DNA sequence: GCGAACGCG
DNA sequence: GCGAACGCG
């Protein structure tokens, strides 16, 4: 079933592609770990995708072995492959959603981890702690 | 390759 | 309606 000594990430997005904000909470408290502020443009995928490598970079800074869950099969699939297959054009507006992407690739091929990326099951379990 | 045909905000 | 993931030549 659930493993509560976890960490949760979830995306907040106002629009798609539009305002972009995330953060991670312990799957047993619901205390808020880390935040990102509003990102004014991205898509919500993207967002999902940096929320799972903040969480993995939180994680090894801090010598956990927790797991991370997230909503997002789309997100961890990426993660898993290293790369964030985003349509998102790359223009002056989308400038820093690319950034904050192309860093979090640069992370996983450059770090190696064994944190388990899980699947949060919504429809079984109800909605992610981390939730907005 | 061409375009059609989950889990949101 | 968005970003994701067939038959045909
Ligand atoms: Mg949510």
């Amino acid at each position: 079933e659930i493993i509560w000594e976890s960490l949760s990430v979830d995306v907040g997005s106002q629009g798609n592609p539009g305002i972009v904000e995330y953060k991670g909470v312990d799957t047993k408290t619901g205390e808020v770990l880390f935040e990102r502020e509003p990102i004014p443009i991205g898509t919500n995928n993207m967002g999902e995708f940096l929320a799972i490598v903040h969480g993995l970079r939180y994680l090894k800074e801090r010598n956990s072995r927790k797991p991370i869950y997230s909503n997002s099969q789309t997100a961890i699939k990426w993660v898993k492959d290293k790369k964030a297959k985003s349509t998102l054009v790359r223009n002056e507006e989308t400038a820093l959603i690319w950034k904050l992407v192309d860093e979090a690739e640069e992370w996983l091929n450059t770090h190696t981890y064994e944190t388990p990326i899980l699947k949060w099951q919504t429809d079984k379990w109800g909605e992610i702690k981390a939730d907005y």
